[PDB]
């Protein structure tokens, strides 16, 4: 159960990741989360990352590969893991292959969550996130039970700093450039599976379960 999720900004990676972790019991590894946590702490790594993240640009490959290698070296990853939003360049994918070869933990599937690009702006601009647990809601498509607060813990919802229209436009341009080469990389390795992310959340997850329920040790 060594799984990677890829998809354009807003496609539903984090929404699916939360459900995969709950169902299958493997740790969530999100480069986005790691960077934003480091930003909040204002560490040298965080202060370096912030410059890129704020513009909607990719953080350099070197630092990014480093933090993922470090995370994967932790004991919990022995049972599997769910990488969310990494790799997102071919150089990251190549380094990952080598790391996982050394570790003896090769990827089972790369799940590509496909959503029409024309949908992604509204996905992001309408997104609200729990400040306590980080789960995501959508004011139109997936609202909380009580406006402004999280169903699970009562935490206050907020809007991610990079979810403004101008930053979203950039984030979409940057990552769309990467789509064809990464798809070509993993289609080659015969681990790529496409899922239709343009469905109700539980229906996208139904399709994810078809794939992940098939895995046997
Ligand atoms: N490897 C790397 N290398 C270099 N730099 C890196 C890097 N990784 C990260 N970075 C940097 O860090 C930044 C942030 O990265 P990261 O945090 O990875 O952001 P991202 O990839 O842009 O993805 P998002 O979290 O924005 O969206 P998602 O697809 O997870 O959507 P969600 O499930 O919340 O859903 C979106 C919204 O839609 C709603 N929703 C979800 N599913 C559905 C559905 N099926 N139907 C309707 N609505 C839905 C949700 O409720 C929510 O409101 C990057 O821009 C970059 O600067
Ligand atoms: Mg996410
Ligand atoms: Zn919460």
């Amino acid at each position: 159960m060594n799984i990677v999720l890829m998809g354009l900004p807003g496609a539903g990676k984090g929404t699916q990741a939360e459900r995969i972790v709950e169902k299958y019991g493997i740790p969530h590894i999100s480069t986005g989360d790691m960077f934003r946590a480091a930003m909040k702490e204002e560490t040298p790594l965080g202060l370096e990352a912030k410059s890129y993240i704020d513009k909607g640009e990719l953080v350099p490959d070197e630092v990014t590969i480093g933090i993922v290698r470090e995370r994967l070296s932790k004991s919990d990853c022995e049972r599997g893991f769910l990488l969310d939003g990494f790799p997102r360049t071919v150089a990251q994918a190549e380094a990952l292959e080598e790391i996982l070869e050394e570790m003896g933990r090769p990827i089972d599937y790369v799940i590509n969550i496909q959503v029409d690009k024309e949908e992604l702006m509204e996905r992001l601009t309408g997104r609200r996130i729990c400040s306590v647990c980080g789960t995501t809601y959508h004011l139109v498509f997936n609202p909380p039970k009580t406006p402004g607060i999280c169903d699970k813990d009562g935490g206050e919802l907020y809007q991610r700093a990079d979810d403004n229209e101008e930053t979203v436009t950039k984030r979409l341009e940057v990552n769309m450039k990467q789509t064809a080469p990464l798809l070509a990389f993993y289609d080659s390795k015969e681990v790529l599976v496409n899922v239709n992310g343009q469905q109700d959340i539980q229906d996208v997850f139904a399709d994810v379960k078809v794939i992940l329920g098939g895995l046997k040790q």
